[PDB]
């Protein structure tokens, strides 16, 4: 699995469960063609987004639907979504975890890149 | 001043100086229209992007060009940029400060919204 | 002003107001001695803790009383407080800003150090 | 395993490997008696710190030796260590993960608490 997503909730100290995640890749014509998506699991994780064959170098965007998550808990949020835009770079063996930590008015994201 | 941006560098413990910042506003046809842009000052701040008149309700995207910054420091970062997308002014006019904290493989963003 | 503290609330998107802050300095016998204390203002800032004279080289601990803050908001947070421990002034006198970003189950802290 | 620690490196986008972690518990006489410790693994994790029998309600401190980590990479850091102080609360089934994300001049910590 070359690309995983992991989301945490800073208010509840828990995985952020049932969070919608969309991944896009920059296309020839500079358009963000949908690439993959899913909903975080009970552990706050989303695996199986893509395969190594499909996950070529390129610019990618991972959009995390944070606004719907906070609405489902009844907490007024600032952002429409959290967005993580990065270039995948095919330098030998590499797996990518995009982690996000959510609060109503803040978020952090980190990339954990391993061989 | 209703929209300010503040950038910090988590590696040097300093303001993130001369960082490019572009603001877009979502238009009628779900296209992102250029709204305002500038560069952070020596204090890592960017003021005077807009006016209370011009800064109507809408969905805004504040794109902070973090890759060019880290590059200029001789570091190949993970992200292309930090992007913060939010509805503004939807319960009336407010003053928004968008803060970002930058590392090569991570960033954090918070909004401070006042009367 | 060589030591300032800035607190933000990631849940309300506001400064974290009236937050208690205690500073200690490590003494000769590896005991923490009371150095200075105060509460954040309406802007979430705490200035005038010390003077350039009094603020000598040493190991300092800035304890931010985050539990009492979240309690006063009706939230039972994870942490007892945020604690930031650092050597100060060890390459000469500097100006230190300790920023913290608070959620119930998470916090972030950064130092901005200038001439 | 009732208490785990996980540390990430924001500069390198990697687990923070071989990082010293000490856990202390507040003692009768308000002293921080060493409770457990170890070094993060290749995955940035530390498990097996304590057992459910031993991990009673109480105030705990998890000290992460961030300064030695940054020194081993040759990057000047601000903090002496990252410290996470919290009360363990014995409310039914609960496991605690203390996650920390490190940069030279900043860190974030989060508690992920599951049943
Ligand atoms: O990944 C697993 O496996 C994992 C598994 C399990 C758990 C976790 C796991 N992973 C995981 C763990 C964690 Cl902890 C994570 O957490 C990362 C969190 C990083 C957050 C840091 C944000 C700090 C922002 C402070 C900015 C302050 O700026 C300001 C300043 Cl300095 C001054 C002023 N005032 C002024 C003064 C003067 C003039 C104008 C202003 C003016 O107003 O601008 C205003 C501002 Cl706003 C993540 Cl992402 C992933």
């Amino acid at each position: 699995c070359p690309l995983m997503v992991k989301v945490l909730d800073a208010v509840r100290g828990s995985p952020a469960i049932n969070v919608a995640v969309h991944v896009f890749r920059k296309a020839a014509d500079d358009t963000w063609e949908p690439f993959a998506s899913g909903k975080t699991s009970e552990s706050g994780e989303l695996h199986g987004l893509t395969t190594e064959e499909e996950f070529v170098e390129g610019i990618y965007k991972v959009e995390i639907d944070t606004k719907s998550y906070w609405k489902a808990l009844g907490i007024s949020p600032f952002h429409e979504h959290a967005e993580v835009v990065f270039t995948a770079n095919d330098s030998g063996p590499r797996r990518y975890t995009i982690a996000a930590l959510l609060s109503p008015y803040s978020y952090s994201t980190t990339a954990v890149v391993t061989n």
